[PDB]
């Protein structure tokens, strides 16, 4: 299905590094940190071509039985279809700190003030090749 | 459910290190590398008290719609209920190479000559706290 790491708690102070490859002809893919596929505290979507969006990062949270919240966008997009990427995420109770392949960073509020997450998954047009959660 | 890493391919030449904690009053827990919960190429069961087995490692494979194969056992058991453990696994097409917390090793045949595995999970009376697959 999607690539996932489930029930190995990602807690305050730990770091998550995932690596993978973007598909040729990818439309978009995302990395998701939350509780379930319908309860996502940090959704980071990588849009190569999606609607009017081309080469933009879109960040949001998804609340169970409620839906997507306010989107934040970033123009930082060091991603190429067919190539590798590496992303590192840490968080405290206020902020998710994300670091991209080229060293650039994006920050996104921890809207629920959560301290641990039991599901990490990738969905869409990419695949993961390694993971470190420690 | 169980703690699992799914669809991040564990291929020939990569290393998997998992860490965790054994429950107090644990009966047994296992680490499983395979294709599904019914197709397991390397099952490593840690038996504190299970039937007549007390403080023994039992290794086996499970074949889909067929069942467990020939068990191999090891008397190497540096595990304590309530405490941490760390295990590293690598494999080539003939052998799974396992290294325990204290440096001891156990080897188990790669019976199917498989080169990649899409599911790693822990089941039973323990929990995982970190994972590196790279």
């Amino acid at each position: 299905d999607r690539a996932e790491v489930r029930n190995i708690p990602f807690k305050l102070g730990m770091y998550l590094t995932v690596g993978g490859v973007v598909n040729s002809n990818a439309t978009r893919f995302s990395i998701n940190v939350g509780e379930s596929t319908d309860s996502i505290a940090m959704h980071m979507d990588h849009r190569f071509s999606y609607g009017a969006d081309q080469n933009v990062l879109v960040l949001n949270s998804l609340v169970h039985n409620v839906g997507w919240q306010q989107e934040e966008r970033s123009k930082k997009f060091p991603f190429t279809k067919g190539d590798h990427f590496q992303t590192t995420i840490t968080f405290d109770t206020h902020t998710f700190y994300i670091q991209l392949s080229n060293g650039e960073t994006v920050e996104f509020p921890n809207r629920n003030k959560d301290a641990a997450f039991n599901l990490i998954y990738l969905a869409g047009d990419a695949r993961l090749t390694f993971v470190r959660l420690e």
